[PDB]
């Protein structure tokens, strides 16, 4: 196993780039600093500029749900490009996207478009102020929602409430009012509402994480933050912007039966171009510029590709058995994983929800953050570059939830378990 | 002249998303209301979904300057994307546009990108508070930033819901073009200022050319006060020259935000300057920014040949030439009729208002007759023209627009000027 021209191409980065990446987690330095450079993906697969070639379980973090560069997206892109890559005005694509995306989420009855999950939040969040008048906002810890200022604040015991910035170049003036809980804390969030009567303008969340590693809602949990937050006349917000259309055809919302007001989305609906999309109750997104005060602006936003490659994957996932398989060769390869874990002698747990999955290296259960944090990161590092040697990519950080696709085969699952336990013997 | 289909397609589009558009200004909503959905758009034109062709001086707001869909973009579009949509990941693509980049602008050692202009400034303005320490941020009233919370200042008080007061007390605004009013703001809050942001050339409250001397006043007191000057040339970037606005003036920022042009058409942004500062941003700094989709193999792609084809020798000598000729024209066919009006051009970005001006700011801008230039769009729009929905909204030309698009465009500015 050899990367030497990744290894020369990220060297030469780091003079033209902060860090040689245009993402953080790029950069590897969760596990080894040695980024793989890529030269082409398709269906599970991606080939190194070295030539090495792997089963790909990251699936550009979200997006290629269908398989890297499907025939019948590229297809639906080559004509779209061919009559222009942006309008700047309307375009027709733009309804029919909306359209699918209302009737598929149930919270989302009207939708805008930006180009990012950190737009979408970062307007779902200024949504949720305007709409309600109140300022505070309650996040969960280990939760991600882009890098608007708001979300840049210090979680954790001892500062919750304490709104202060993570992050160098983010005024306390903009935390001061990012409230944070622990994920699958009901009580945590009761706490915070009672300490800010008439101040909380919603809660907002993965319904189901995957930037803390992979965690799910326990029962109860969706729910009672829907209860809390109507009690209250917050908002209740989910981040779909990796679970959208993911877990379900209509989202964790969908399979979870719990309505949000809002939801933010991504990834999926721009088949691998630049998206995001913001949408929820009329009542709410009526709000939202040119309809309401509310400013939001996104001059690409809502792009003729991007709409494209959205509704063609869309498109592909409503064909028949789509999400029955994702979860059948997931639950193999989540299953496969602990089994080999636990045979191997390492602690560790996980799971599994359609498509979707976390492994972590601690005997957990997670429940949330901290539980996360408990992981063996030295062992996940050896972990994730065995893998690598073995010719499987996986999300380059302990705390990145896994993805699978409907390229994905029988047998590349396999591969992948007789490659983790080849990984995990020798850990 | 026909827009039933726009019409029949923008009443459902209501129906499903704000306003019925994806971003504001799309909506007509200053010049009836009546916006035109376009189907297709090729070199200099916009083709209805009603059959209607328009002589296009919107460019998809800058991105288009080598000409909307121009075939060698498509081409390496359609060859690239057999490679992927995305990766997620670091390709030689993103090295490649980086470097195109840094050889280009004059301020740029090593550049970060982002999708958009708006992800662009907020993170610019994050390094600029980083880097210095400090968190007072000076705008201009008139420049566009994108929709980050701290720009979306009233003129720090906020000017638009869902935004606490809180984040936008930090963010000093003052007119554009005033040196002055930007040392009093210095002088009012010492050791606070981190830096100052500007259109170096502005587009967003109609085009408004800097002042001799303004550019270079805010180096010198940004130098003085040991504070970063920002220059957002996602407008100008690419159009007013290859090195933008920075290399045109000849007035070197700290920062540069960069989008459009650089991404083809794609969603696309950047912000890059000293590689002193640039250092700063994660995973090289503490400065945290992460972009999932950034660096867009497509997006690089477009970019890097959209770069290409500008390099080419007499591509912004050409932009300046049509563009001066469709400026003074209008100017001219302004008087004539009997019309206030007053704008200017540089290179293939130019405006034109309503109004016998000066227009110095924004507060200027304002003085344009909203009602005339309301008709004047119409009218053009029935002559064939598609012009910027808002008088305050800068226009561009592009490689593709021929001698005879400017002809007819003046005969239509005639047309109509003369029935206002
Ligand atoms: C749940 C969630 N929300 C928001 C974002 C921000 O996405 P982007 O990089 O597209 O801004 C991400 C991507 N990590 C996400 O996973
Ligand atoms: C100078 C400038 N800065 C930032 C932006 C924001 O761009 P986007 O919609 O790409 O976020 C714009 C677009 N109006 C701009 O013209
Ligand atoms: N789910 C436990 C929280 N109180 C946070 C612990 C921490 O990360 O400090």
């Amino acid at each position: 196993f050899k990367t030497i021209k990744s290894d020369e191409i990220f060297a030469a980065a780091q003079k033209l780039m902060p860090g040689g990446v245009s993402s953080p987690v790029r950069a590897f330095k969760s596990v080894g600093g040695q980024p793989i450079v890529f030269d082409r993906v398709k269906d599970a697969y991606a080939w190194d500029v070295d030539g090495n070639r792997y089963i790909d379980y990251v699936g550009t973090w979200g997006p290629a749900i269908c398989g890297h560069a499907h025939p019948e997206v590229i297809e639906a892109l080559k004509v779209a490009m061919e009559k222009g890559t942006s309008f700047g005005a309307p375009c027709a694509l733009e309804n029919v996207l909306a359209e699918m995306v209302n009737d598929a989420v149930p919270s989302i009855e009207m939708v805008r478009f930006v180009n990012s999950g950190t737009e979408a939040c970062m307007a779902v969040l200024r949504i949720m102020r305007a709409y309600t008048g109140r300022d505070k906002i309650i996040k969960f810890e280990g939760c991600y929602h882009g890098h608007a200022d708001m979300f840049l604040v210090k979680a954790g015991s001892g500062v919750a409430t304490l709104g202060l910035p993570s992050s160098p170049g983010v005024p306390k003036k903009t935390t001061a009012n990012t409230l944070t809980t622990p994920y699958n804390d009901l009580e945590a969030v009761k706490a915070l509402f009672a300490e800010n009567p008439g101040e909380i303008a919603g809660v907002i969340l993965e319904p189901i994480v995957g930037n803390s590693g992979f965690i799910v809602p326990d029962a109860g949990f969706l729910e009672g933050l829907r209860e809390i937050t109507l009690e209250h006349d917050a908002l209740l917000v989910f981040d779909e912007v990796m679970t959208g259309f993911r877990i379900a055809y209509g989202g964790v919302q969908e399979k979870f039966g719990v309505t949000p007001d809002l939801t933010t989305l991504g990834k999926i609906i721009g088949g691998g171009l630049p998206v995001g999309a913001y949408g929820g109750k009329r009542e709410i997104m009526q709000l939202v510029a040119p309809a309401g005060p509310m400013y939001q602006a996104g001059t690409l936003s809502g792009n003729p590709l991007a709409m494209t490659a959205g509704i063609k994957t869309l498109e592909l996932l409503r064909q028949p058995g789509t999400y029955e398989y994702l979860d059948q060769i997931t639950k193999r390869l989540s299953d496969g994983l602990l089994a080999i874990a636990q045979e191997t002698g390492h602690a560790a747990c996980g799971g599994q929800v359609s498509g979707m999955f976390g492994f972590f290296f601690t005997e957990g259960p997670v429940h949330n953050y901290e539980d996360a944090k408990k992981s063996d990161l030295q062992k996940f590092s050896r972990f994730h570059r065995g893998m690598l040697e073995q010719g499987i990519y996986l999300a380059p950080s302990q705390f990145e939830a896994g993805f699978t696709s409907l390229a994905h085969t029988e047998e590349d699952i396999d591969a992948t378990l007789a490659a983790a336990r080849t990984v995990m013997s020798a850990l």
